[PDB]
Parts: C-alpha cells; structure tokens; sequence
C-alpha cells in the first residue's frame, strides 16, 4: 500500500503554517518532559518528608528544641514544593493550549485548500479517464480520504511529540539519577510484554474456534428458515428445535471452555504484572537498607522510567494515523498531480470570429479506452456545409454517437483529422469550442436549482427578459407559465417532476441562452411518446433554423426532411446522399424504412438469568472482594515508604520491607483465585444464558405463521441476524458488566473507609474535586461530539455540489460550467473554514484547562497534605494512602461510565427478543385446542372465499371461489399467471386466514379443526422441494413427525415414487446425504423424494403445486408416472401446467379475477370452445 514522501504531503502548508507546526511541536516536548519532572519534585517531597521523620522519632520523640528545628524546616520546604506544582500547571496551562490549536490550525488550513484543489482537479480531469475509473468510490474520496489526512496532521502530531518527550525525557531522569534500579525495570519490560502478548493471540485463538462452533448451529437455523414453509406444512417445528438445541450444546460447553480458559489467561499475566512490580520494589528496598539509594530516588526513577514505558502505547495509534494519511494522500495527490492532454481549464487555444461552421471529417479512427480490443471507427470521412442539417443513420450504437463526442472534442481521435472552418478543432480552446457547440442529448439533465439559473447555466450573465424569449423560442415557456412559482420553480431531484417533453425543451431553451454556431443533437426524439416528442420538434426546428447541424436522428419523420443524410454500417459510410437518391441505392437506409427507549426495563432482563441463583453469589461476593483488596495494594504500598519515612535501625527494615513483598503475594494468590471464581461464575452464567435465549426464540419463531415470513424485513438473512447478535450481546452485559460496577462499588466503597479512618481531612479534598475532574472529563466529550454533528452538517451542503457535479460530469463538462461548481464548492466551503479556526480554539481551551486541573488539584493535595503532616495530624504514610487509595477507586468509577453505554446497545436487543417471545401469532400451530375427528373421507368444499395478500393487500388475488372436491376424485386448477392458483392450496394448508367466505374439510370448519391434525393429512408437493442437509431415510421420514417410522415404511415409499431403483444402487444407499453438502442428485430425483415423503404420511388428501415445472422430458414423464401412482385412491388438488397431462383429471376449475368463471371435465370445457379450449391449443 503506497504513499506519499513527507516533504510532498505539506506543500499546501505555506510559512505561516510551518510557524504553527514548529511552535506547536515546541510546545509538544515542553508539556511532554513536564510529568518526569512532577515526579522529580515528588521524589524531593519524599526525602524531606522522610530526613525529618527518622529524625523525630529516633531520639527525643516529643520534644521542644526537635519540634522547632523540624516543622519550620517543613513549612519553608513544602512551600517550595508547591510553588513547583502550580508552576508546572500554570505553565501548563500556556502550554498545551499551543500544542493541539497550533497542529490544528495548521491542518484547518492545509485541508481547506487541500478540498479546493482536490476538486479543482477532478473537474480538469480528462472524460475519458473517467470511463476507467469508477465514480462511486471517487465523489466518497473527496469526503472519507480527506478526513483521513486531517486526522494525521491534526493534533495527533502534537500529541507524538508529547509523547517522544515524556519517552526520552522520562528516561533521561531514570538514568541521570538512578541508572540501577531503570536496568531492573528493562530487564523485566520483556517478561512483561511477553506475558501480555503471548495470552492476547490465545484468546483470539479460541474465539475463531468459538465462532466455528456456533456456525453449525446458525446453518441449522438458516436450514429451517429459508425452508418455513416445509417445516410448517410438515408439522417439524419440534424437530427442528430439537436439532438447533442439539447444535446449541456444543457452543455452550466451548462456551464454558472459552469462559476457563480466558480467565486463566488473564489472571496468569496478571500474576506475572504483580510478580515483576514486587520485584521492583523489592530490588528498590535492598538498594536503601544498602544505603546506595534515598527513599525518594528509588521513587523518582520507579515512576518515570514506567512512565517512559507507557509513553510507547500511547504512541503507536498516532504513528498509524500519521501512517494512514500519508496512504490516503497518495491517492489524492495523484489526481493533483495529473496534468491532462485535454486541459479543460487551459486559456491556451485559438479563439476564431466569424464560424460559418464549415465541417470535415477527415479518415477518422476511433477506439474507447475500457474495451480497446475493437475500433469503432476504420476510415470514416464526411463534409457538412454551412447551415446545412446532417442526419446520422445506422444501427444502435454502431458509432453515431461517438461522432458526436469527437466533434464536442471529448475524445481526441487516434488517426484522422477533425476541421471547422479548415482549421483543426484540437488547436482551439476547449472552452470556446464548447461554447460554440449547443449538446441536445437523450436523456436532458437537469440540476435542484431554480428553472431561471437551470436556464442561466448557458450563459450566467443573460438578463430574465432575454431567458423568457428563449422560452417561448423554444416552446416550453407557457408550460413553465403553468405553475404558481414558475420562472422560480425549482425542478429536478427535489421538485415537481416535469414530463421528457418539457425537459428537453428547457435544455433547447438554455442552448438558445449560449446561442453557438454549431447544434449537436443526439436521439433528441426518443425520450417519450409523439404526444409530447412533437411539440419539441417544432421547438428543435426552430433551433435550427440557419445553424449548421449535426442530428443523430431516430425518428423516420425527422431523416426525410433533412439537407443530407449519411448512412453508417462498421464506422464507414457506404451511401450518403438525398432521401431520393438513398431509396433509389437500396442499402442500409431503405432497409430501415421497410423494416419498420426500548420496552426492554432492567426487571425484565433480570427475569431471564434468574433461574440460576447462586452463580450470581460468588459472583458478586467475589466482586467485592477483588474490589475491597484494590485499596489494599495501595495500603502494602504506603507501607513500604511508611517504613523508611518514620524511622528505624537497618537491621529490622530487612525483615520489615520482606514481610510486606511478601503480603503482596499473599493478595497475589487471593486475587488470583477471586479473579478465576469470578469470571467462571459469571462465564457459565453468560453461556447459559446464551443458550436458553437461543432455544426460547427459534421456538417462538417456529410458532409464527406463513404471513410473518413473506414480510421484506423479516427476511431469512435478517432473522438469523437476530438469533444471533441480539442473543450473544446479552451475556456482554450480564457477566462482564456486574463483575465490573461490583468491583467499582467495593473499590470506592471500601477505598474511600480505608482513607477516611486514616484521615477525614484530606479525602474531603479529593471527594470534591474529584467529581469536578470527573465532570470536565464528560462535558469534553459532549463538546466534542456537539461540535462533530455541527461540522458534519456545514460540510454536506458543500459534497452535496460535489455529488451533483461529478454524477452529472458528462453534461456539465460539455455546458463549460466547471469553474461554477468550484466556486459553489468554494463559497460553501466558507463556514466550515470558520469554524475550522475556531475549532482550533475550542481544542485547546478544554486540552489546557483539564491538565491544568489535574495538575492544580495536585499542587492542592500536597499544600494541604502537608499542612496534615507538621501539625502532628497525619503521618506522611497516611497522606500517601488517602492519595493512592482514592484515585484508584476514582479511576475504576470514572473510565466504566464511559464503557457503562453497552447497556444501551443489550436493552434493544433485550426489547427485541421480548417481543419475539412475546408475540402471539394468528394461527397458533402449537395450540392443543381442535375438534380432531376419527374421519377420513377428505371431502374438500371452498364456498365463495375471498382473500388479499397480507404483503399487498391493494391487489386483489381471489373473489367468490367456490368448488367441491369429492372423495377420491382429482381437482385441477388453471388459468392465467396470478390468478390464485397456488393460493388455494395455501389456504387449505391454512398458511393464512381468508378475509370472507369459509373453506371446509368433510363439512367441518378449518378453523375450528386443529392445525397439527389438518396439516398432518395433507401432503405437500412443492414446486422446488427443499431437501434437509441428512440422509435420503430421515429427509423422507421427515413427512410422518413423532412416529417410529422404520426402513420398511420408507422403502415401499421410495418404490411408489419410482425412487428405490437408483437409491439402492448408489452407494451408502439410504444413508446418503444429500443437499448442499452432499452428492447433487438431479431435479427429477429431487422431486420423487419429496412424493416419496409424501407416502409415508399417507394422507387423505393430496396438494401438488406446479411440479415438474423442469426442463427434463424424459425425468418429467417419470415423476407423471410416479405421480399418477400416488393419486389413484387419494382424493387429490393439483395446480396444472401441462395441459396433456390434465386429461386424466376428474374436475377442472378455469379461474378468472379471482372467481370460477368455467368448470367441468377435460371434455366438456373443450366443448364449450371457452377459455379452457384456447388454451389447449
């Protein structure tokens, strides 16, 4: 993937930019190299803290002379120390208000000439260049690949620079003071990354084989859904959601693996992070009990060498979008870069007066360049005199056209010459060539303006009094007159939709606007019918009235009356002449002539997982405990600096400072295993969940009726969607996000009762400034977000000129109106160039003021926690553990309110899975409520049904149809396309309700018959059978649901089918599979199969719908044969189509608009010379 060199991608900078680029850098390393000095200071606070604490505690522990000596010594200190915490943040404050506006200033700028150029280019760009590239992805180049470079020169260059600083700078102050204790932490860096990458590839590992074993279940579910109306008219509703909770299993249980396995995962690298930081610290205790080290340069170098090793992560996301810009731009750039041969925005060319429009053609050849491989013109030669009219005749697009784009010079031909006025037309400017050329295409385009600028587009200065004669001139101006706003109606995309003939008149009319010399008119009469096409030939006459002209001519009428006609066959002209003279050759000419929010609450989901109590137990115990130990690593760690900052011989710090690196590993097992108890907890409670919703959903979308599946949103696609994604981002909300806010609320709940009972006076500080900090971090992401929704307003207005400009760049390039849209492009682009600037601003204002808060609220803890010190109310331990303790449990409950918005995205699937469960449909197939008598006659009756489509009730589909079927006879149904032939045998099905009328079944109404026992004697013969990824004995066995059905009962089957001959000779015999996985059998075999089903149900009464409608003769008269086997003693309705084989049919029923226009047998419908009649001949 290519891009541009550094040095090439700020050439649109200038030296004003390049000032704002390199003070803002500036400022980049100044606020960079800012925090490794914070924790200088910190580290000097340390060892004043702890020089006067060893020293008044050792000897004299409470006196007068100690007393005097050490908290004077205190309070000019500390006082130095906080003079250097507000001079970092008031500097601060200066500072990165420069770092991010400067960079983003620089960008507003580039970019808003970037979009000025870009444009620019693209309307310089040759047509046919156009033709090889694709228009789509280049008018969304202009809006997405501009936003790609803006975010690479934005302020994520002063934020890289930031970060370098704080990398080197971060190391420079753990070298130049330790340079021990920083190869300690670099020899550990790679253990730790190792821990951390080697565990990240493991779980994207297990989640591809996670996602393997759904997918068998997901194809199960596609299985039944695209096949709804076979699993509904079998009665395999339980069978199915017994093979989808069979295949649910299977992602359950690797669901449990996946929920073990990633919790090990995560606690191992967890182990390994406290391993090395008790080391680290370890290391950092043996070096002051050796009196190499202070307490505070152990602290000094501990934080800003793992500052510098931050500064790493935080910079890679800024290289790839540094990386991505530059991608981007080399796409960009290219067309900017492009000079063409055919410079349409050249002044260059010779400008003629005085154009009698004398034109030559001269050996033209011609061939486009996306398909080169054929020429379109071989030798084509051609003269039309001065006002003279020239008609162009010949098949479609036998080269015509392409005549007319040579002469608007839009192509530059490869041999040949193209003269006006015995001068070549590729020595003038393209512009003034244009102007001189009036372009009458098929099809006119016409822009969301007004009809006076549409009008004006010709020639933007002509006054509205010259407009309305051009009007009438061109016929279309009583039209317009005809309308309440009429010069200022607005048309096209937008408005009224004006007729083909009123179209085209409006481009004449702004051709006559351009008044040129020369007309182009290109199948000008075939946009519409001749009511409209002749006033528009009056109006083209008109036009042409003593212009020279150029028509490619449709129409018969509009050759004849033409000065010349050239008569084209393979881009040569084998006749040109007079009307008279071409009828007299009798070629290709006389030829022709002849010829022719959610419902979803929070109760809800809680209802659903509240089958398994005590998961949820040690799931928020463990919770508690993983949060009430947070603040107690902040405690071990107050306590190791608590020890050598009050005081002690060097012999009892050895057993003191291993005692507490040993009570981080006693935390370090205790977290481990809470870690492991809560995650499988909440693991299998997050897999259950996901399997049970999953079970419960497929049950109730099995009970839905036909009429729900035939809806264009509850499409197959979209409802296997919704089994899946809103079923698997329940658990993403349940398990993850409890263990979450149950940690948070023991961190800051036990975090804030360990600091307060170790001092009230400093956590009433930062309680209160830390919901201010928290605030300021919410209020820059509304502003921010406000800010985007304001600026990607103001910029559609300007791609909306674009993406008229460039879908339509056919017909503006030939109108000369490419500087027009750049100036609208430019003129639009104004208000968002303002608040670009201003953008700037507001970028640096909350940048500034949220690290100088964080930095004066700092300069605020340690002037008042010291303040706690010298007045004997707070050790400095403590003043470290009210500090450590509360932004720990601070920053726990402030970055998951910014996470805490999944809940938004689980309450609408919640809401979506709830009105599935929910839903009681019309027809309820698992109702038990039916008469179910011991009858089996099958008398089939319809009386006067009338029914609409509930996809599209406007069109009605059956009125009045009324028909008996008695027992043992067959029915046939005919007639035309649409007439509600298959419609019949879905009612009888009872795959929807009728709207009036009543369908019978042994005189009993079906709707009072239950739906399991209507169905199950019914057997369905589709169209095209969908045949079930399994074997040929279960696919059959399919028909008779809940029974034992052995191979016998499926071999007699598959002999009346006519199907166990080729089945017992194929290997595997009946264990086959067949489907999409398996060996394709034929669709004359397909189709048996299902007879063959069919059978084994042994139904009274039989449904065949338009089978045998293949294109195998021989494999039909097999299934016939097959097919009037199973009809001999079995009352039976088939919709016919091939009209030899309904002979043999007892009734036929010919259908008209819905009603039963003709009925009788085969001979007497013949008979009666009807309808039936035509259509057996």
């Amino acid at each position: 993937k290519p891009a541009v060199s550094v040095l090439t991608m700020f050439r649109y900078a200038g030296w004003l930019d390049r000032l704002y680029m390199l003070v803002g850098t500036l400022a980049a390393i100044i606020h960079g190299v800012a925090l490794p000095l914070m924790m200088l200071i910190f580290g000097d606070m340390t060892d004043s803290f702890a020089s006067v604490g060893n020293v008044s505690k050792n000897s004299t522990n409470m006196s007068e002379a100690d007393k005097r000596a050490m908290f004077a010594k205190l309070e000019e200190e500390m006082t130095t120390y906080a003079y250097y915490y507000t001079g970092i943040g008031a500097g601060v404050l200066i500072v990165a208000y420069i770092q991010v506006s400067f960079w983003c200033l620089a960008a507003g700028r580039q970019i808003h000439k970037i979009r000025q150029k870009f444009f620019h280019a693209i309307m310089n760009q040759e047509i046919g260049w156009f033709d090889v590239h694709d228009v789509g992805e280049l008018n969304t180049r202009l809006t997405d690949d501009v936003s790609k470079i803006n975010e690479g020169i934005g302020d994520k260059i002063g934020m890289f620079f930031q970060a370098m600083a704080t990398f080197f700078g971060g190391f420079i102050i753990g070298f130049t003071r330790g340079w021990k204790l920083t190869l300690v932490i670099l020899a550990i860096s790679p253990v730790l990354g190792l821990s951390a990458g080697i565990w990240a590839k493991i779980l994207s590992s297990f989640t591809d084989k996670e996602l393997h074993a759904y997918a068998k279940a997901g194809a199960v579910a596609e299985e039944v859904l695209a096949a709804i109306r076979t699993v509904i008219a079998f009665g395999g509703q339980k069978k199915e959601l017994e093979r989808y909770n069979n295949n649910l299993e299977e992602a359950k249980r690797l669901g449990i693996k996946k929920a073990i396995t990633a919790n090990i995962s995560m606690g191992a690298a967890f182990l390994l992070i406290y391993a090395s930081y008790a080391l680290a610290f370890w290391y950092g205790t043996s070096l002051v009990i050796s009196k190499e080290y202070s307490i505070g340069q152990v602290l000094t170098v501990f934080f800003s060498v793992l500052i510098g090793a931050f500064s790493v992560g935080q910079a890679s996301p800024n290289i790839e979008a540094f990386a991505n810009a530059r991608g981007a731009a080399y796409e960009v750039f290219k067309i900017i870069d492009n000079k063409p041969s055919i410079d349409s925005f050249s002044k260059s060319g010779h400008k003629p007066d005085n154009i009698q429009g004398n034109l030559e053609f001269k050996n033209i050849h011609f061939s486009y360049p996306s398909r080169k491989e054929v020429q379109i013109l071989k030798g084509l030669n051609l003269k039309v005199k001065s006002g003279q009219t020239v008609a162009l005749v010949g098949n479609s697009g036998c080269g015509k056209s392409t005549t007319v784009q040579l002469m608007q010079r839009l192509y530059d031909p490869l041999d040949g010459m193209v003269s006006i006025d015995g001068q070549d037309i590729r020595t003038i400017n393209v512009r003034y060539l244009r102007e001189i050329i009036g372009v009458v295409s098929q099809e006119p385009v016409l822009f969301a303006t007004t009809i006076a600028e549409n009008i004006r587009y010709g020639r933007e200065d002509v006054t509205m009094d010259e407009i309305e004669k051009a009007v009438k001139e061109a016929n279309a101006y009583d039209f317009i007159m005809k309308l309440p706003h009429q010069f200022d109606t607005l048309v096209g995309e937008r408005g009224a939709q004006l007729s083909g003939g009123q179209k085209q008149r409006i481009a004449i009319a702004r051709a006559l606007v351009r008044n040129p010399k020369i007309l182009l008119l290109d199948e000008a009469t075939s946009a519409l019918d001749t009511e409209s096409e002749a006033v528009v030939q009056a109006a083209l006459d008109k036009a042409r009235e003593g212009r020279t002209t150029i028509v490619i001519a449709h129409r018969l009428s509009t050759v004849r009356n033409a000065d010349v006609i050239a008569g084209f066959d393979g881009g040569v002209i084998v006749e040109q002449g007079n009307h008279d003279e071409l009828m007299r050759e009798k070629g290709i000419y006389f030829k022709l002539v002849m010829t022719q929010v959610p419902p979803a609450s929070f109760w809800r989901i809680l209802k659903l997982n509240s089958t398994e109590w005590p998961y949820f137990v040690v799931g928020i115990f463990c919770a508690i405990i993983n949060g009430g130990l947070q603040p107690a690593f902040s405690v071990i760690f107050s306590k190791v600096v608590g020890v050598f900052t009050n005081g002690g011989p060097p012999e009892t710090q050895r057993q003191n400072s291993n005692l507490f690196s040993l009570l981080f590993l006693i935390l370090g097992i205790i977290s481990f295993i809470t870690f492991f108890l809560q995650g499988f907890t909440f693991g299998k409670a997050g897999e259950i969940l996901t399997k049970r919703l999953r079970y419960m959903v497929f049950k109730s979308m099995l009970r839905q009726d036909v009429s729900w599946f035939d809806d264009p949103k509850n499409t197959t696609g979209a409802l296997t969607t919704r089994l899946a994604n809103d079923a698997a981002q329940v658990k993403g909300a349940t398990g993850s996000r409890l263990a979450v806010i149950f940690q948070n609320i023991a961190n800051l709940g036990t975090g804030i009762i360990i600091s307060l009972i170790y001092g009230w006076q400093l956590t009433l500080l930062l309680l209160a400034i830390v919901p201010i900090i928290a605030i300021a971090g919410v209020v820059e992401m509304k502003m921010l977000s406000g800010q985007a929704l304001k600026d990607k307003k103001e910029l559609e207005g300007s791609g909306k000129i674009a993406t008229e400009a460039i879908e339509n760049f056919r017909t503006v390039v030939s109108l000369t109106r490419e500087q027009k849209f750049e100036t609208m492009y430019a003129q639009s682009l104004q208000i968002p160039y303002r608040n670009a600037m201003k953008k700037a601003h507001v970028f640096g204002i909350t940048f500034s003021f949220t690290q100088a808060m964080m930095y004066f609220s700092y300069a605020a803890c340690f002037r008042f926690g010291a303040y706690l010190v010298t007045q004997q109310l707070m050790t400095f331990e403590n003043v470290l553990l009210v500090f450590s303790a509360i932004v720990f449990g601070a920053m726990a409950v402030g970055q998951v309110s910014s996470f805490a918005p999944d809940y938004a995205k689980a309450t609408v699937s919640a809401s979506h899975i709830i009105r599935i469960i929910e839903k009681t449909p019309e027809i309820d197939s698992y109702s038990t409520q039916g008469l179910k008598p011991n009858m089996l006659e099958g008398n089939v009756q319809f009386s006067g049904v009338v029914f609409n489509y509930p996809t599209r009730p406007s069109i009605p589909v059956l009125q009045g149809l009324s028909l008996e079927v008695k027992k043992g006879q067959t029915l046939a149904l005919v007639g035309s396309s649409g007439c509600g032939k298959s419609t019949v045998v879905q009612l009888l099905e009872r795959f929807y309700d009728p709207m009036a009328g009543s369908v019978f079944l042994d005189g009993k109404e079906i709707k009072q018959l239950n739906v399991q026992w209507l169905r199950a004697q019914l057997g369905i013969v589709s169209q095209e059978p969908i045949l079930f990824d399994c074997s040929i004995a279960e696919n059959i066995a399919y028909g008779d649901n809940s029974r034992v059905v052995s191979y016998e009962e499926i071999v007699r089957a598959a002999k009346e089918a006519n199907i166990h001959q080729f089945i017992d000779s194929l290997p595997d015999k009946y264990n086959t599979r067949v489907g999409d996985k398996g060996t394709q059998l034929s669709g004359g075999q397909k189709q048996r199969i299902a007879i063959a089903r069919a059978l084994v149900r042994q139904p009274h009464i039989l449904l065949l719908d338009e089978a045998t409608s293949a294109l195998d003769t021989e494999s039909e008269k097999v299934v016939q044969e097959a097919l009037d086997k199973a009809r001999e003693g079995r009352t039976c309705i088939v919709i016919a189509h091939r009209l030899s084989t309904i002979q043999n049919a007892d009734l036929i029923v010919v259908i008209q608009n819905g009603k039963v226009k003709e009925h009788g047998t085969h001979q007497q419908l013949l008979a009666q010379k009807g309808i039936y009649f035509s259509m057996v001949s």
